[PDB]
């Protein structure tokens, strides 16, 4: 009955971003949120300099109408000096500093020349083609705000200003555990209705990729005491505690009881497919997310619910979770009204070079394989029914957590 | 003059993928190329189980007509091994093993309780709702081929099969360094035509994010001897050595001379923007890549020439460099024929919900901003000239490296 949107907002509304901070050299700062504005120690460019390669000119000698001969020149970290002879232009080259008292710059390609005077064409505006000191960054100004996620895009600019290190929010810490008599670890035999734990490994891998500190307390044994202790310890060392499965998501049993007695926890039933149940509330000193047990359900729930929560918790000012984009279905899709289906899809170029989703296969949450052969979701609007070939449909490309990049 | 495509092929055609291998537990394998096929050790599912919450039944019961008791239940962990007498039924969770003789299962929503047990409202089709042992994965069957780069997709599936670890190819080793008297580290003064070193930091980052093992040799000093040892060292400890800037890309000087004396290095001039120069060739025991000095050039070149190289080298069987997709420019673009301009661009939804690039701004290589403001390249076909609003265009979305 509850909508992904309503729940997403319900979660994020109560989250107060972390603000503890440490200061590390740029090379360690990838994907780390910035603690405080970065303030440029130097003007960049450091001095007014030539837009193109061509000729630096005084506006005096232009309609002067006689051609102007190259008296001198300025290039890279070599400047120009020796008082500018009135009447002459100066062969200057892109990036190069202008000589004192210049007034414009003209691309020699515009202007044909000769062996004793260079002749210009257009009337050539004032200040033309002088990239000025600090046009790109001014000293004292704000280069990257608090909250900017550091990528290869921002960190080299920082390095360019002579800075060796920046303040950044501490990594988010997320404690992780599973439970249930059915669950066994690699090695052990399989009892009767037994399976190996997979959700925990799945949530770990994505937490680490997302840049969290994971604390993985294993498979708490099926006893209301083991469990109380799992929570005391998880809550004591994390900002978020995540049940990969086994702790209850609505069904009564001693796990619902330890949860209710150890914090304030809601038990949502979201209008999504796959999934539906999702457990979530405050603990003594952390947040709790309680994944449903089905691998696909858990994964998708985490991906669309918990992932966005860790972003806000990190200090990140962005809206961390890919954009969708409308594309034509090349496959008939079985959608049932009443639930928002995050079916899995395959974005491929048609013969025309445009995009079109194909379905991955059977969308039953009885199998994980759709994450592999897909590269995106097909978000199928809540109220929509079945979809025919050629109809339009929203699509959300996966991200790093599932392939490429 | 030489075309991107030509260089790519030429680089890739000599590169032999790594085959050294180590075996680490699943939780450490993210992003890591798999060494040999994952063979399924068990049938998955491993026992017929309920696709649904409800009760296990038989057709001869149902058939009769009247309701029927509930002689026990099969739960998640708990399997029912009771007698299961006739004209009764067994309550079943979901993913619960189906009891012996179960010949179908019925949804909790097609039943009404009774004083004397349970009534089945609707039809019961034989075999209905029984997820059958082996229908998803057959034991003995290759689940994942060698060369599968491992993500959240494949690694949980492997744990589902009881598997604690897997052989993966060893991480790729990349030595990185820069040189030149203009180059200063943080803290030091900015003498005359000097700068603070940035191409190295940029390249370290991308390398690390790409899952490579980085060996950063700092800024080698402007001495033919320092540089020679730097190379001998980088080559003796890496699969790839990468001058982030400083070592020559064409120009004559003691760097070109050291390179030429120490390996077989081409000096290409590519038909691209931004960029043009790029040095590449074998060394004694590794590959050498020579980035151009300029930051945007050295980034773009790394991303489009080196990234795809490091991918082939890793063991990965995919094509490790996003697909492009065609889209309308909503901004007038300045392109010059003769080079393939990798302009920088901003994808977004219009009012109609469909994609369209805008330019980031000035595409001059005198600034780094476009990699931040943008979320993609506009790949403007070599021969194309200026492109007007509403024209169609290829667009390659950025990736993780630029956020």
């Amino acid at each position: 009955l509850m909508s992904l949107d309503t729940a997403l907002n319900e979660m994020l509304s109560r989250v107060t971003p972390l603000t503890a901070q440490e200061t590390l050299p740029l090379v360690q700062c990838f994907g780390r949120i910035l603690a405080s504005d970065v303030v440029s120690p130097l003007d960049v460019p450091g001095f007014d300099n030539s837009a193109m390669d061509g000729y630096a000119v005084r506006l005096a000698d232009i309609a002067s109408g006689q051609p102007l001969p190259v008296a001198g020149k300025s290039f890279a970290g070599q400047p120009y000096h020796g008082e500018w002879p009135a009447g002459t232009c100066i062969r200057i080259m892109t990036g190069a500093p202008v000589p004192e008292g210049c007034e414009a710059v003209v691309m020699q390609e515009q202007t044909e020349q000769m062996d004793n005077g260079v002749r210009f064409t257009a009337e050539v505006r004032s200040g033309q083609n002088i990239r000025r000191r600090g046009e790109d960054i001014s000293a004292g100004a704000v280069v990257f705000p608090a909250g900017t996620r550091l990528t290869t895009a921002e960190l080299p600019v920082i390095a360019s200003l002579g800075i060796a290190e920046v303040p950044v929010i501490r990594k988010v810490r997320v404690a992780l555990f599973s439970t249930g008599d059915e669950l066994q670890l690699p090695g052990q035999p399989l009892g009767d209705g037994q399976i190996y734990d997979t959700n925990r490994l799945a949530v770990h891998l994505m937490l680490e990729q997302l840049g969290c500190e994971v604390i993985n307390l294993g498979i708490i044994r099926a006893d209301p005491h083991a469990l109380r202790a799992a929570f005391i310890e998880a809550d004591s060392q994390a900002d978020v505690v995540i049940s990969s499965g086994g702790v209850s998501v609505g069904e009564a049993d001693y796990t619902k009881t330890i949860l209710e007695e150890l914090g304030e926890i809601a038990f949502w039933k979201l209008a999504i497919k796959p999934g539906k149940p999702f457990a979530f509330g405050k603990l003594s000193n952390s947040w709790f997310c309680g994944l449903p047990g089905n691998p696909v359900s858990a994964t998708l729930t985490f991906y669309q619910l918990v992932q966005p929560l860790l972003a806000k918790l990190s200090g990140n000012t962005a809206s961390g979770l890919p954009a969708r984009q409308r594309v034509r279905t090349a496959s008939r899709l079985k959608k049932t009204p009443g639930r928002l289906d995050f079916q899995r899809g395959v974005l491929q170029r048609n013969a025309d070079g445009e995009l079109e989703v194909t379905t991955t296969g059977h969308q039953g949450s009885h199998i994980f394989s759709s994450f592999s052969l897909g590269n995106c979701f097909i978000v199928l609007e809540r109220d929509r029914g079945n979809v025919e070939v050629g109809e339009w449909v929203e699509v959300e490309p996966f991200n790093a957590l599932f392939g490429g990049l």
